[PDB]
């Protein structure tokens, strides 16, 4: 590669190492905010709209519940996920700006990216232009190539953990199952229609799983659908490790061709994995358009600015139930989050 790239990534991971054996902890609490919406609920979290109340700035607080958390066995994957976060930097990843506990929860204050997530503006649209869904693409090649540089696996590709900011960029969300592994690792996580091969047969896999998520990815922005859809799990599954793939005729061929190569159910022969790394990608002809350094800096125009109103509107997520944020007289699982 150019010696300008490797300088960029060494320095990179000088300043990721500096934090990950470093972290912060406990620099904001709970009653320096005002609570305004919940943007996004699970089984044992949420993400919530708040206010700081002396700054006026918004963000997304995750608000994680500590026994849930032990219950669902997430207890290593969201330490993983405050520590990563607190020490990467780069233009394409939501930035954690406070992080702290209480007797009941685990806290992620985050930037509010208020255009919402790619998912509601594809599933809007139908499918995007195979120029949109490059644009998305390469930010998230980059993001991968950095990520991958610090040994970190992301394993949560999907429509719906990409927001879409003001300028109409990406800004990747949700590190819940992101790990530094060098070398393998053996998790079952990720979501069905997103899992690589090696994943659903319980093999020892590694950052490949990243880039047959990326072909996915690619897949169903310009489709509208994910190619390896059923109604149920064990089929998705069953389609992904044939990896017999249907390409709709409005594809390029140049598309096709980059798509067979991410979507390899070998991972010795998937690219993003060969001799190569990251380059076969960047230099495939589906992505000869691509000013990469010009993605980089944010200076290509969007194909598409989110609309909304300021910085606190909502009008881009959907509406749920508003629970309490409770949080007992007595300390939780203290021992376990002891880190956090
Ligand atoms: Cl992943 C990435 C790999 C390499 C990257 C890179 C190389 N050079 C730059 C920028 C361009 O000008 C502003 C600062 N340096 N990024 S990103
Ligand atoms: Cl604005 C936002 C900033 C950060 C957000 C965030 C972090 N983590 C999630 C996930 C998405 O997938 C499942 C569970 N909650 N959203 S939204």
């Amino acid at each position: 590669e150019q010696e300008s790239v490797k300088e960029f990534l060494a320095k990179a991971k000088e300043e990721f190492l500096k934090k990950w054996e470093s972290p912060s902890q406990n620099t904001a609490q709970l009653d320096h905010f005002d609570r305004i919406k919940t943007l996004g609920t699970g089984s044992f979290g949420r993400v919530m709209l708040v206010k700081h109340k002396e700054t006026g700035n918004h963000y997304a607080m995750k608000i994680l519940d500590k026994q849930k958390v032990v219950k669902l066995k997430q207890i290593e994957h969201t330490l993983n996920e405050k520590r990563i976060l607190q020490a990467v930097n780069f233009p394409f990843l939501v930035k954690l700006e406070f992080s702290f506990k209480d007797n009941s929860n685990l806290y992620m204050v985050m930037e509010y990216v208020p255009g919402g997530e790619m998912f509601s503006h594809l599933r809007r649209i139908g499918r995007f232009s195979e120029p949109h869904a490059r644009f998305y693409a390469a930010q998230i090649v980059l993001t991968f190539e950095y990520l991958h540089s610090l040994d970190l696996i992301y394993r949560d590709l999907k429509p719906e953990n990409l927001l879409i900011d003001q300028q109409g960029y990406i800004q990747v969300t949700d590190f819940g199952f992101a790990k530094r592994v060098k070398g393998r690792t053996w998790t079952l996580c990720g979501t069905p229609e997103y899992l690589a091969p090696e994943i659903i047969l319980s093999k020892g896999y590694n950052k490949a799983v990243d880039w047959w998520a990326l072909g996915v990815l690619i897949y169903e922005m310009a489709a509208g659908y994910p190619p390896f859809f059923a109604d149920q799990p064990i089929q998705i599954y069953e389609k992904i490790v044939s990896g017999k793939v249907r390409f709709p005729s409005h594809f390029s061929s140049d598309l096709k061709d980059l798509l067979r190569n991410l979507l390899q159910v070998d991972l010795t022969k998937r690219f993003g994995n060969l001799k190569n790394g990251v380059n076969d990608i960047k230099n495939h002809k589906w992505f000869a358009t691509t000013d990469w350094i010009a993605i980089y800096q944010r200076k290509v125009e969007a194909p598409f600015i989110p609309k909304f109103k300021g910085p606190g509107d909502t009008s881009n997520f959907d509406d749920y139930e508003e629970e309490e944020i409770r949080v007992s007289i007595n300390e939780k699982c203290g021992k376990e989050f002891t880190e956090f």
